[PDB]
């Protein structure tokens, strides 16, 4: 019972660190996307702890229009986005403290 992670706005061409410390489980990033084209969204592992990412086009919530594969540290896709409103969901599933870093292009 608590109040929803305050998105981080970010765009298309982004380099950003963040920390999954603790009970600080989920960071969420909201981006547009102009017009169709593929993107790659890259997040570096670099503590090797158990985490992963999800992304969700505004209008299915449900349904991923992206998730990333782990690849040793780096948690990958490379995928073509349409165009609107994002929500991409970086968290941990197991008691691990990492660091990790995004990009997006
Ligand atoms: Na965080
Ligand atoms: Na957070
Ligand atoms: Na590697």
């Amino acid at each position: 019972n608590n109040r929803p992670e305050e998105a981080n706005r970010i765009g298309l061409n982004t380099t950003i660190k963040g920390s999954l410390i603790g009970g600080d489980h989920t960071d969420v990033y909201t981006f547009n996307v102009a017009s169709a084209k593929n993107i790659d969204i890259s997040v570096l592992n670099e503590y090797g702890i158990g985490m992963t990412w999800v992304l969700h086009h505004e209008s299915d919530m449900q349904n991923y229009a992206a998730y990333g594969q782990a690849n040793g540290n780096h948690i990958e896709a490379n995928f073509n986005a349409k165009p609107g409103k994002y929500y991409l969901y970086v968290y941990k599933y197991d008691n691990g403290d990492g660091t990790y870093e995004l990009s997006v292009k």
